[PDB]
């Protein structure tokens, strides 16, 4: 028995690749949206709101304000459905009108900004936000430790438990940078010889090229007018990108050939990661790599 | 969770208690399928169809599999048939959740429409045309195919038995092919005997209850082959309860604002009909298991 769907976030599948060719490694994919709110930030709404819970920082009736590319909104409004709390969230309007449709269907209100202005427009709409709530807690995802923090608690600790410690590379999409960082730190801690690297658009290299740029990889991309906090680069030992329709077409390989139905960046990280194998082709590899959310509220793209 | 495909994900799905919502004095555990790779209860289904029929030599690599559906059990059949590299067709209605199309041409389905207005049979009048254009195929039928019945009987009262511990002292399912309904029933039956076990149907389309057909917004639910499909266990039914189109949409809203839970228009629909149950046995407290047959991602376009 679950008493709610809290206790259904996390514990999710890791599915090995077989119809595609790995080239002589063993892919895995971490199926993140098997999360009840059908992503990985399902886990740092958890934390994030749990942890400000305990030191004080939510009442009943904080509001709770929150600047998101659709998937913590979405990971927020179903925990807050939970806890009885109010969400406000501010997005761009480039994002797929299913995350708004996710989101409104917990009960939470969804405030819009220009998406070619980036998440940087989200976050001062969001100082607006503030000057009208008697009373609100702003999670802050690019800043607060309990993103990352989640990640090497939870997710990374799952990896290792289903691979028996036998992990070799770890392959996973960036946009706030937690998901990555907090994984690649914990991995790192217990298996000094794992290599992680992290992906970025090929069309906003801020990584890789130092600039950002307009991209279709839905959640990845780091449009704050910097690099988050959340982002620890020393982990990082490559980085990888990928182009925005590559992405598309991988997103359809992997529901074409092995019925995983993942998002938009998984097509991407899925794409970055077979192509990482094709390098390094033949050498028994376990490689294991994120899948940020499900395909499902991509359809309308 | 190491798993070799997604397949294994199929079955071993949660179990959640209502805690916001009133229950009227007793405890309601709703059975999330939705939390299957597919997305539904029909994921089990498709498994069970396809793995049996592998086993009879029925299916081999050339093999086209042929199916009618509402939608889920397209999608179940599409996400095995994927893994298993099969040729898959799908009839469906017109009418339904365009999200389902889209979710079974990702899996790589070829998807024929028919007039909504119709109903199923017109989806397994056009199969009679799809077979004369094949040298090999299988039809599923989850209309007739014990193997729908018979997964539900295996599996899904096997893991309602384990998880709460053999107390269960009602089950409450909503009502298409009948199979969900009357396997899981026929083994709750056979360990608890006095276990209270209910179909729910359409209130506008109040087949077993009234004996006549009708439009009705609750996806998935009703019964539209021009009669009771074989799978069907009326025997099993301790009354048959229904709900109208607008208080399942309501239950739907309720069920995700109040509980975080976004189970689809049929899980409103059986939800609602359990706590209309639930309240006229106000504070017995039974335990009351209500399936939720998909989740609810694939109606929120509208
Ligand atoms: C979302 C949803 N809810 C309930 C059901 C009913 O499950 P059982 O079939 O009774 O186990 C379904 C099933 N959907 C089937 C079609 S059932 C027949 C049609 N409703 C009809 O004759 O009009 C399917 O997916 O094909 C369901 O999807
Ligand atoms: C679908 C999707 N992919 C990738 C990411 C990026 O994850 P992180 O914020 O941990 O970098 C997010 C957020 C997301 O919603
Ligand atoms: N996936 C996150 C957002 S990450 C940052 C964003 N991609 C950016 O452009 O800065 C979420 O909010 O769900
Ligand atoms: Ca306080
Ligand atoms: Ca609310
Ligand atoms: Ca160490
Ligand atoms: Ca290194
Ligand atoms: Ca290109
Ligand atoms: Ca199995
Ligand atoms: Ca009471
Ligand atoms: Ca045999
Ligand atoms: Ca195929
Ligand atoms: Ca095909
Ligand atoms: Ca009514
Ligand atoms: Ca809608």
């Amino acid at each position: 028995l679950a008493n709610s769907v809290i206790d259904l976030i996390g514990n999710t599948p890791l599915v090995k690749i077989n119809n595609i060719d790995t080239f002589g490694n063993e892919i895995y994919v971490k199926l993140e949206g098997s999360n009840p709110g059908r992503s990985t930030k399902d886990r740092i709404a958890l934390k994030m709101i749990e942890e400000a819970e305990k030191e004080g920082l939510i009442d009943k009736d904080t509001v709770i304000i929150e600047a998101t590319s659709g998937n913590t909104g979405i990971g927020l409004a179903m925990i807050c459905a939970v806890k009885n709390y109010k969400l406000k969230i501010v997005m761009p309007d480039t994002m797929s009108i299913e995350r708004i449709q996710l989101m409104r269907a917990y009960g939470t209100e969804v405030i819009l900004t220009d998406g070619s202005l980036g998440m940087k427009a989200c976050l001062e709409k969001l100082e607006e936000l503030k000057k009208n709530e008697k009373k609100y807690f702003v999670p802050n995802q690019f800043t607060n430790v309990n993103n990352p923090k989640a990640h090497y608690e939870t997710t990374a600790e799952e990896i290792l438990k289903d691979l028996n410690n036998k992990v070799d590379v770890f392959i996973c999409g960036t946009g706030t940078g937690g998901s990555f960082s907090g994984t690649a730190k914990k991995l790192k801690e217990k298996l000094p010889n794992i290599k992680t690297f992290p992906v970025e658009p090929a069309s906003s290299p801020l990584l890789s090229k130092g600039y950002i740029g307009p991209h279709k990889i839905q959640g990845m991309g780091m449009s704050i007018g910097g690099i988050p906090a959340v982002y620890d680069g020393s982990l990082a030992d490559d980085i990888l990108v990928c182009e925005d329709d590559d992405a598309f077409e991988m997103m359809r390989e992997l529901s074409f050939k092995e019925g995983i139905l993942g998002g938009i960046s998984t097509g991407a990280t899925f794409k970055a990661a077979l192509d990482y194998s094709k390098e390094n082709a033949d050498k028994g590899l376990k490689i294991v790599v994120l899948s940020t959310d499900s395909g499902e509220k991509y359809l309308s793209n």
